[PDB]
């Protein structure tokens, strides 16, 4: 199967552990999930959700690891939210290994990583509507 | 949770309400937000954001309250920014604590107070040249 990216890790455990950032765009590249780019963010959580929309390619499966404002007691770092943009127009292979692989994340990062996986087909299924929206039907 | 301490709130207040100094230099000492440092500054906004190098300590966090010249209606003040400098070298306790707290200054000073929140890891993302890249970069 396609594997987190060492450096896609260690990235992660860095900004889980310091708190010092607030996403991380992934896309699977060669057998692993690579970091695409890094947002610094803000300490406005709410605010930060619409930098998604800057980094997301219309047409082209990505993952967004978005840092929660909860702490998780069992890493001593946060909450996450997995953003899975996986358009209908992608190859029925890319959609099939896009959505197959979103549970690599828990698996490998920790059960207790992720607050909610939120699977979007648009860009408006993100930014903060987009999750205001997601979370009126969870 | 971090509180900020009353002689950093009475020095703000104070700063915010007569124009009289420039910046205040702030550290985390116990679970309270203490006075680093307090630099009177000029009548050069511009200028004066280059002072804020004097004062920063290569691999140790501090936040910088850096006083504009733009007015806040709301206070009768002034727009402040909040530059954050927290270095890559720094212990990921430490990180994480100037992370998490950047959030407490907007909650206890007002909403209203800061025009920017500036986040850098090295002493070239803040100074004149460091504010007109973040300006640049929106």
């Amino acid at each position: 199967a396609i594997e987190l990216s060492t450096d896609l890790i260690n990235k992660f455990k860095d900004m889980n552990s310091s708190g010092n950032g607030r996403f991380i765009q992934a896309t699977i590249v060669d057998e692993t999930i690579n970091i695409k780019a890094i947002e610094q963010g803000t300490s406005d959580f709410d605010a930060d959700l619409d930098l998604v929309l800057k980094y997301l390619v219309e047409g082209e499966p990505s993952y967004i690891l978005f840092r929660t404002e909860t702490r998780d007691d069992i890493t001593n770092g946060y909450k996450w939210l997995l953003l899975a943009y996986i358009p209908d127009r992608a190859k029925v292979r890319m959609k099939m290994l896009y959505s197959s692989t979103k549970a690599r994340f828990r698996t490998t990062l920790g059960g207790s990583t992720f607050l909610y996986e939120i699977h979007g087909t648009v860009f408006s299924d993100f930014g903060k509507s987009g999750y205001e929206a997601f979370l009126r039907h969870e």
